[PDB]
């Protein structure tokens, strides 16, 4: 990506909470990005729900997912989830990581055109094995912050391998805070709380556009514990408000 | 929009504040649209900073704005009056005379300066063509390109949340003269659910002390029928 640099004060975040996770940073582009942590920052983690964007994209690409604002109706079979069990368009979809319709998207899309897109997006590892509607929910699919910013970055622009129509409408649906002098658009995720001696990792990854100014963000963090979940999303805030991009 | 209904039960809000308006929300599903005055709803006013909107669409139609990046939002946003009013002067008034009509955009009529015609000139637009306009819009119906409907729909975003995100641009032409108030607007739409909301508000005004209640009134509306 060019290079990264580390950034020793973001730290004492860390410690208060006594967490073990890392934080990107990229002001204007990927060229140059700040960590906490250059070791883990290029660390590869599954990446849960955060897959939902680029599973987003493809959908649409294939045309598998009509347009932006086709309707995932729910067949009224039970659902892991209660707020899964209604219709939903995209974006709530992807706001409420609706397993069961990214599942349906994914065995439409084939496990051919899957591999090609990640290949073309440049998707962390790019290993989808372990069934075509799960890969990326209990898989060998594993990808870094770092990658996770480059590859929003390339959404952002519409440099990813997909018509800008499709990348505009994904991206709409991440907008997740609005204000004014600045636009969020971000995913959270969350592998599970791990096994003996082996936690899972939480995400959190986005972008900030400011009027004139555009910041690049990924943090994920190791859990055993759902109730640590506030901490995912409290840690990079209270970074980036530290920084004053929110 | 496909039908219309008067409910003088919205009016409570307006009464409240002592505020003469209309409020004018549609349900995209049933296609029908409710509001506390039909007459009033059909009353073209200036559209002021409203205008924005299908000025930002032509502008990037005509290849006068670069692009999203150029930012839009930011322009859209944070001020910045004399921005679009750039953008009109190279539109010009041949090709925006084109587009409203292709747009339907009020009575079309934009004499009296081609960068200052929505401000106090001779446009007029009702809270209903605002509503099928941005009906238009969200269904990237209007005449230019998808992609261009599909970045001036992301630049007006104004709130968002796990259930819903809100579009929207606000409105002033100032306070008026005498017996001749001015006019505040709040336009946009809320997706809900699966659900899509077009709403147009607008407003007397001769104090811009009152100028919150443009947003605070259509919001109470809107929480009370569970919208956001
Ligand atoms: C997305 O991250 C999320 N969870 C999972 O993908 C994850 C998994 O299967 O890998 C999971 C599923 C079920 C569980 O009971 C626990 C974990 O849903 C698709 C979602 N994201 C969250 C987040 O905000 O990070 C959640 C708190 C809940 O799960
Ligand atoms: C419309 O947005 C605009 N500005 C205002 O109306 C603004 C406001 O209400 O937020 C305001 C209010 C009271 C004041 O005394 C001063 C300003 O007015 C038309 C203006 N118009 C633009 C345009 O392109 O039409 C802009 C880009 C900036 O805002």
């Amino acid at each position: 990506m060019g290079s990264i640099t580390e950034n020793t004060s973001w730290n004492k975040e860390f410690s208060a909470e006594a967490v073990n996770g890392v934080f990107v940073l990229c002001k204007s582009s990927s060229k140059s990005c700040a960590t906490n942590d250059l070791a883990r920052a290029s660390k590869e983690y599954l990446p849960a729900s955060t897959f939902k964007i680029p599973n987003a994209i493809i959908g649409l690409e294939t045309g598998v997912i009509k347009n932006e604002h086709q309707v995932f109706k729910w067949d009224g079979k039970p659902r892991a989830m209660k707020q899964w069990e209604r219709d939903l368009t995209l974006r709530g979809a992807i706001q409420v990581s609706a397993v069961p319709v990214f599942q349906q998207i994914a065995r439409e899309v084939g496990e051919v055109r899957m591999q090609k897109y990640l290949k073309k997006f440049s998707y962390g590892n790019q290993n989808i094995s372990g069934g075509i509607d799960k890969f990326w929910l209990e898989g060998q699919l594993r990808i870094s912050a770092v990658n996770q910013v480059e590859f929003l970055e390339s959404l952002y622009l519409n440099k990813l391998s997909a018509s800008k129509e499709n990348q505009l409408i994904v991206k709409e649906a991440l907008v997740t805070e609005a204000a004014p002098e600045y636009l969020v658009h971000s995913k959270t995720g969350f592998s599970g709380v791990g096994t003996e001696s082996n936690p899972g990792v939480a995400w959190w990854v986005g972008w900030v556009e400011k009027e004139t100014e555009v910041y690049f963000f990924a943090f994920n963090m190791d859990i055993d514990n759902e109730s640590k979940l506030p901490l995912r999303k409290s840690i990079p805030t209270k970074i980036m408000e530290s920084e004053g991009i929110i």
